[PDB]
């Protein structure tokens, strides 16, 4: 039986992927649905507060065969258009307060085209970088748990926004849009582990 796991950083994100298929909600307290040879479990790390703590992803869930972490991510570069679906090669951790870093591949989904992403704690409003291309805030620390339980793990993340003052409100008025398209990259995938 094929196990795959799905991770969302908020209920935004989720919320048309969790409308795909009947899931339910166990005793555990997260959504499931099983068919055939699959099992598809959905975690969502952020469904209170202000922000998301560490004890979301820790212990890190054993026993599945692939991660997936979908999500939302900024565009820090003019040349990536809004609305599209990436798969992610690598993405670093990046503190700004001394640029250190650390970053991790992650494994591409096929038929997506390929980004870099970079995790940021406080999202970036700052304008354009030359040096990055998506940006988001839970990437790399969704990577490095997968790595302690030693199962691979895919990013699909759709550019929901300019990484701009005035370009948050895009990602304000798009949530819908936005969450859908990740739920039309899933689906491909968990078609494929139908035995």
């Amino acid at each position: 039986m094929f196990k795959l796991l799905l991770i969302f950083a908020d209920p935004a994100e989720a919320a048309r992927t969790l409308s795909l298929f009947p899931f339910s909600l166990n005793k555990e307290n997260f959504y499931t649905y099983h068919t055939e040879n699959v099992l598809l479990d959905v975690m969502v790390l952020k469904t209170w507060g202000y922000r998301g703590v560490v004890q979301a992803l820790s212990p890190p869930p054993s026993g599945y065969d692939l991660w997936i972490n979908a999500g939302f991510a900024g565009a820090a570069n003019p040349n990536i258009p809004l609305l599209k679906t990436y798969t992610i090669t690598s993405v670093k951790e990046l503190t700004p307060t001394t640029s250190v870093e650390e970053e991790l591949e992650v494994t591409p989904i096929p038929r997506l085209p390929l980004a870099q992403l970079t995790s940021v704690r406080s999202p970036y409003r700052d304008g354009f970088h030359e040096h990055l291309q998506l940006v988001d805030m839970e990437g790399f620390f969704i990577a490095k748990q997968a790595s302690l339980v030693a199962c691979p793990c895919s990013m699909i993340k759709v550019s929901s926004n300019y990484t701009t003052r005035e370009g948050q409100d895009f990602l304000k008025n798009n949530k819908v849009k936005l969450s859908q398209k990740l739920a039309e990259a899933i689906f491909p995938i968990y078609s494929s582990f139908i035995d």
